[PDB]
């Protein structure tokens, strides 16, 4: 199977170990989060998300904020040298299941730096139609005024259930040589209810990674199971 | 046939092909048979560098080459990209030799593009290169890893270069060069080289191109082909 690390941020699924509450947090080959921490959600406001990593400190950290409003923010030591391969792809997940909740992106960026050092970086403000350097897997569309949509939205903007998708940056990434990085992701969740469902993510994995068979809802549309 | 732009940094005049009697630095647009040149005083054996700019304002394409101590040799030119090329394109690197040879090393490489349609962008920096650089499409004899650095043609066991050889490294997620409603990038592409031969006579040159996503080294490109026209029109 794929080799995923990721920072999620919607639905709590008590079986599976989620805590209660909207959390936030970050997954080391697992949907079982290996830290969380509450999350404040706003329906239907811009949300903005900042993942940094450093080698230094091998510390992965994670801020969620909306304006004027307390951010929330988890952070864990690991080694992703011991975990993911050399290269890597990075992209942005996200799910629905019974509930549901619209996924869009309103902006990405990325910074890899491999110190001769070696660098990477990309910025997304706006998405177009036919992003070539972009990698769309399952449900995911480009386009609907210049946004990213992870999973299925209507006509109208309605979303809809049982859906999965991700968005991949084209080229693949270099992480490590036996190396830091920082991305950022603007968003949009809202839901007609109030339990929206299912959350979205940042994650970084193998370079031919692809959507697991089944992981709409719970899964993020990263893992094949929930150990 | 691919669609190509690119800066080429030719040390070998190919007379009966509009090459003039020296080495030269060219942009050339669609042609082997480059629009604009100038004088380039290649050193053999000392290391180069070459940078390469376009703004959307101006709508034109310069460069320079230089190395140290030594002066530049630049070149212009005015060209919309957006009548040129196609939205979507790769950026890379190509080299070649013929009946007469040089090494084509790149030592360094980096692009940066932005498009403000508020800006999207691109940028990527390549100190040294990997033996397995997953992010470069190699095409042609084009090898990376040894010493770090990034071989465009072919160079034999005890350092030195095979004739008849082409290469082109290509960076692996397309680039977006134009939108319409934005006639934009907006681009900077720097490398630096080292270019030798034991032969007092070096051939046939390095070139930074622009091209179509599935651009492909045309079969028999070598020589003064650089690896990037099929022909000599
Ligand atoms: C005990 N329990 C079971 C469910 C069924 O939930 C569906 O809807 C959820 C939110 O969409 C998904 O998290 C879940 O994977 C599933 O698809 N809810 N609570
Ligand atoms: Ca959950
Ligand atoms: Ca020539
Ligand atoms: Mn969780
Ligand atoms: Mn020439």
């Amino acid at each position: 199977a794929d080799t995923i690390v990721a920072v999620e941020l919607t639905y709590p699924n008590t079986d599976i170990g989620d805590p209660s509450y909207p959390h936030i947090g970050i997954d080391i080959k697992s949907v079982r989060s290996k830290k969380t921490a509450k999350w404040n959600m706003q329906n239907g406001k811009v949300g903005t998300a900042h993942i940094i990593y450093n080698s230094v400190d091998k510390r992965l950290s994670a801020v969620v904020s909306y304006p004027n409003a307390d951010s929330a923010t988890v952070s864990y030591d690991v080694d992703l040298d011991n975990v993911l391969p050399e290269w890597v792809r990075v992209g942005l997940s996200a799910s629905t299941g019974l509930y549901k909740e619209t996924n869009t992106i309103l902006s990405w960026s990325f910074t890899s730096k491999l110190k001769e050092t070696n660098a990477l970086h990309f910025m997304f403000n706006q998405f177009s139609k036919d992003q070539k350097d972009l990698i769309l897997q399952g449900d995911a569309t480009t386009g609907t005024d210049g946004n990213l949509e992870l999973t299925r939205v209507s006509s109208n903007g309605s979303p809809q259930g049982s859906s999965v998708g991700r968005a991949l940056f084209y080229a693949p990434v270099h992480i490590w040589e036996s190396a830091s990085f920082e991305a950022t992701f603007t968003f949009l969740i809202k839901s007609p209810d109030s339990h929206p469902a299912d959350g979205i993510a940042f994650f970084i994995s193998n370079i031919d990674s692809s959507i697991p068979s089944g992981s709409t809802g719970r899964l993020l549309g990263l893992f094949p199971d929930a150990n």
